[PDB]
């Protein structure tokens, strides 16, 4: 059941264009325009559709939980993002035996924590949004994993990787279901302090050519808002 | 393990279940001044996916609870963003769609919005339309169910759409909060008869497990350089 990956950038690795897993995703990953998104970015790959589908979801599992189980020197801890990453990381941390540590936007975690540079986002300007991790949950000793769904920009994956750093954690691989390769995105992690984490592979299982044209999820015809009440859906029953 | 009818269909493990006592040894509760919440105990849910055990067991208690049914459970749907981290990993051992019940503006598609809603500490949650309908069978999931609001708008959704409601399942019910009361008082009384399901409840949380750090000094928020001198 071993699927196999191709190094399309440097230390961005992406499922082989044949490979059956991604071919499953072919069928399931939709995206939305900015008509019927939550941002406007061109083409919303939203994750619902991922998570509905459970072979797409057995194979995610298998895939990560395969890999670093094959590792010489295995993984201490699986961090993820709030709030898509957090559909990935647990059903993989539990089949390694291993923590989920959350990576949770502004302090929403209890205790002492520790906060980010202020990130940004494909659609998200600078604002004062910090990410966070609880203080204690990794150390000098661990060796993570950071996952997400979607690497794009990049500047996500930078605030995990401030707080892994603070921490003087040793980063074995930054991981994801879609990575936007177009927009270089291991290039912030890759470069900040100095390039202290230009070693850690980008491993995202598909990439911008799953968003193809007959991909839209958009409804051919809807009337009004794409916001509808409980009412007015009941009448669709 | 067993379960024990708490309150009216509120249902939660019995007080010898092995379950429940790592429940006691690993979740920790935090007061105000430690917390994001204005609550008396804030039970982090971090310290719940950090024990790969606690997980598996939880993961384990509902797979086993749902799988080889006369009538199969449909779908599992789970509340942004807490219920994201317990529902996905049971619903691909039922072989499921686990479906995302989100605040606002996180669903693309065509969304179902609920009626605000409140906190135990305006907001409306939404669920994309066509991820179920009136011939479903689901199950809500969250991690906490303290005055039940949350679980009233995924009743709300549920409801737009016909489908049975089989369950509504968590892992820490605040049993003195009656949160089933919204659930079960909404459209007349429909859902009075849908059990909720938390594996522990509030006597979890004791004088022991108190998570406050006694000696920590100044903002509990610190920066990355501040946490470099202390590695
Ligand atoms: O930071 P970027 O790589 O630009 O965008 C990816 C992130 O933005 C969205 O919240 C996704 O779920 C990821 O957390
Ligand atoms: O709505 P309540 O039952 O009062 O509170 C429970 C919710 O509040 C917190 O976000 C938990 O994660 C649940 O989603
Ligand atoms: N294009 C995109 N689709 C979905 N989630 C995203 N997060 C950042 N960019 C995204
Ligand atoms: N006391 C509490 N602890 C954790 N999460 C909660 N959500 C609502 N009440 C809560
Ligand atoms: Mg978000």
């Amino acid at each position: 059941h071993h699927m196999s990956l191709v190094e399309v950038l440097p230390n961005y690795f992406t499922l082989s264009k044949d490979s059956p897993l991604r071919k499953k995703f072919e069928k399931v990953y939709k995206w939305y325009s900015p008509a019927f998104s939550p941002h406007d970015v061109p083409r919303f790959a939203e994750v619902g559709n991922i998570t509905e589908n459970p072979e797409v979801m057995r194979g995610i599992r298998d895939f990560f939980v395969d890999r670093y189980k094959n590792l010489q020197q295995p993984i201490t801890h699986i961090l993820g993002f709030d709030s898509r990453g957090f559909l990935l990381g647990p059903m993989i941390a539990v089949e390694l035996n291993v923590p989920f540590v959350l990576i949770r936007k502004a302090n929403k975690i209890a205790g002492v924590i520790i906060k980010s540079e202020p990130y940004t986002k494909e659609y998200a300007a600078e604002s004062e949004e910090c990410m966070t991790v609880r203080f204690g949950s990794f150390d000098k000793n661990s060796r993570v994993v950071l996952i997400d769904d979607v690497i794009a920009t990049g500047g996500t994956m930078l605030a995990g990787v401030q707080l892994v750093d603070a921490c003087g954690a040793t980063l074995v691989e930054v991981a994801g279901i879609l990575g936007l390769t177009f927009l270089k995105g291991t290039q912030p992690a890759h470069t900040f302090a100095g390039g202290r984490y230009s070693n850690v592979p980008f491993v995202t299982l598909v990439d911008e050519t799953v968003l193809s044209d007959e991909n839209c999820g958009d409804p051919l015809h809807h009337k009004g808002s794409r916001i509808i009440s409980c009412a007015e859906a009941k009448k669709l029953i």
